[PDB]
């Protein structure tokens, strides 16, 4: 139990009732720092722990793909939860709102809550620390090494940041101990009509081809705890030794397949790493898997969470803006409208095969994210359009979206953070290029462009 997991947000006076976990990016029961936490102060404390979850008003802002992947996922942690004596509440609303209400209606005694870097969460944040009066602790348990430990400031390199996070890792790579059950059960709606009615509000918009099939292909990835452990575990055992050869072929499933997961907090990368690690397999594949799952996933909350405007042009090294300013009045050789890249509408087939990918299975192959987002660039009328296109695009259908990795992945394709100058061009200007025949020299472009018709 490292005191470095857990920052306090605000001090008070603390009530003689049950400690809540403000759940949010975490939904898992197992391996979880923030509710191991929260039972041990509610064991201090000689009072239960309880689990809250906010279903928000922001639901609507993305499609059915995640709406149903995070709620079946909640479906089995509410299962879970129960064996350990632990109830979960969720609830419907602003959390601003609907938390400030149950701190006081349940009489809470401490307000604990998970670690995410993002806008929308300091939001709701700020509006609860103001309607409450009792202690706030927030506790990182997302990132292996805490984010605000890792480093004091931005890092601007995968170099810079590699030797830090590693030299870290001895102290915070270490195993989870078992979540103890509440002594006795304790003293807002089932989830399965929160489901049936958001699904019903969410259908105008969900995703469709011409003869009115939805587009989502729903049993790529099944969610939840249980599932994301069958992933790992296949991975580490069936794909981790082909890994480091075969990440940047997208005509072969070779990656771990455990984003969607991740961003939701199903599993916990610390899990995977501790399995990693004791896997005996090519070290070249574990090296550059732990480089992907350790180094990139939390330089993303590093991004993030010391740059308050990680989705806007303002975040780009100043070497980036100022080679895209200057080639600003660059005749683009295309412009595409947000319409015309959603439904992949593109003269690049391999950008459209991309884009159908991402439509029909919430998931693009992690080399073409990079393709698929540099031509945005190269297709729009200005980098702020292009950043605002591409985050648009990947919020809405990816299941990993809404995410750190979205926006510093984002920001380094288009705007090369974390990225070094390259050749200069026009256009794209010193921001790294990616052609079509450099994809045709890597992989076998047709038939992934095959694959999705
Ligand atoms: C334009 C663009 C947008 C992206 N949007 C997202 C996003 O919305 N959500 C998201 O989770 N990732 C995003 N990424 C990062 C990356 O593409 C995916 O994480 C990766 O493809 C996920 O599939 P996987 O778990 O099977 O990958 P794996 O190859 O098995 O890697 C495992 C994990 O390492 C992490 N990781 C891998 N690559 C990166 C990276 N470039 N940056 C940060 N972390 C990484 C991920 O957590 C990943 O799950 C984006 C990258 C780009 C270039």
């Amino acid at each position: 139990m490292n005191p470095k997991r857990i920052r306090a947000l605000k001090s008070g006076k603390q009530g003689d009732g049950p400690v809540v976990y403000w759940m949010s990016r975490d939904q898992r029961a197992e391996d979880n720092w923030a509710l191991l936490f929260s039972r041990a102060i509610a064991k201090e404390a000689n009072v239960p722990v309880v689990v809250v979850f906010c279903l928000t008003d922001e639901f609507l802002e993305a499609g059915i793909r995640q709406y149903e992947f995070m709620l079946k996922g909640l479906q089995e942690l509410e299962v879970s939860l129960s064996r350990k004596k632990i109830p979960s509440f969720f609830l419907r609303g602003d959390p601003g709102e609907k938390i400030s209400r149950f701190v006081k209606d349940y009489n809470a005694g401490t307000l604990v809550t998970d670690f995410s870097p993002l806008r929308i969460k300091n939001q709701w944040i700020e509006k609860v620390i103001s309607g409450i009066s009792i202690p706030f602790f927030e506790v990182d348990a997302h990132n292996v090494v805490p984010c605000w430990e890792a480093s004091q400031k931005h890092e601007y390199a995968a170099h810079t940041f590699r030797p830090k996070l590693y030299a870290l890792l001895p102290e915070f790579l270490e195993e989870f101990p078992e979540l103890e059950p509440n002594s006795v059960t304790p003293e807002v709606e089932t989830l399965s009509d929160v489901l049936e009615t958001g699904v019903k509000a969410l259908l105008p918009e969900r995703a469709l081809l011409k003869n009115k099939d939805p587009l989502f292909e729903p049993w790529h990835f099944e969610p939840g705890e249980k599932a994301a452990k069958k992933v790992m575990e296949s991975f580490i055992a069936d794909r981790l030794d082909s890994y480091g050869a075969l990440r940047n072929d997208p005509t072969k499933n070779m990656l771990s397949n455990l984003s969607p997961y991740l961003h939701f907090g199903q599993i916990s990368s610390q899990r995977v790493v501790l399995e990693v690690e004791k896997a005996e397999s090519n070290p070249g594949s574990k090296k550059a898997f732990l480089d992907e799952i350790l180094i990139w996933k939390e330089i993303s909350d590093n991004f993030c969470y010391y740059n308050p405007g990680y989705d806007g042009f303002e975040s780009f090294p100043s070497w980036a803006k100022e080679s895209l300013n200057a080639h600003r009045n660059d005749v683009r050789s295309h412009i595409y409208t947000l319409e015309e890249f959603e439904a992949g509408k593109t003269h690049d087939p391999l950008w459209n095969a991309s884009q159908m990918e991402l439509l029909s299975t919430g998931k693009m192959h992690g080399y073409t994210r990079m393709y698929w987002a540099k031509k945005i660039l190269e297709w729009s009328e200005s980098p702020e359009k292009a950043l605002e296109i591409a985050i648009c695009l990947n919020d809405r259908y990816e299941l990993d979206g809404r995410d750190p990795n979205g926006y510093a992945g984002i920001a380094w394709s288009i705007g090369g953070v974390h990225d070094r100058a390259w050749g200069e061009r026009e256009v794209t200007g010193k921001i790294r290029y990616m052609s079509y025949e450099g994809c045709k020299r890597k992989f076998d472009v047709k038939l992934y462009i095959e694959k999705y018709s």
